[PDB]
């Protein structure tokens, strides 16, 4: 597994049994954790380990979790950033994952939002 930390507020992203999708500083949360696989040759998705919940942003920019495999806003692209840091597209929308500072979770098209940059670790 990894996880995925915005870099600017020290977030981890966490998709709840919910379905919700937030932001989280707790490390010892079973949550956070992600596998990324591939989809198809040059895309990924990013499930949730502990619930088997794909990260979803729908086109009015919300993220949820969901585990509806036909969805086609499940797919990103990594794009490297300059150092250890990427983004994480839809390739649907074009969005952008961010976490705000208030632990919300969203999509935006802004790529200069510094909210935007993230680190992938292994556990
Ligand atoms: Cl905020």
């Amino acid at each position: 597994p990894v996880l995925l930390k915005s870099t600017e507020t020290g977030q981890y992203l966490r998709i709840n049994p919910d379905g919700t999708v937030d932001g989280t500083r707790d490390r010892s949360d079973t949550h956070i954790q992600f596998q990324i696989s591939p989809e198809g040759n040059g895309e990924v998705l990013l499930k949730s380990t502990e619930t088997g919940q794909y990260l979803r942003i729908n086109p009015d920019g919300t993220v949820d979790g969901t585990r509806d495999r036909s969805d086609t806003h499940i797919q990103f692209q990594i794009s490297p950033e300059g150092n250890g840091e990427v983004l994480l597209k839809s390739t649907e929308t074009g969005q952008y994952l961010r976490i705000n500072p208030d632990g919300t979770v969203d999509g935006t098209r802004d790529r200069s939002d510094t909210h935007i940059q993230f680190q992938i670790s292994p556990e």
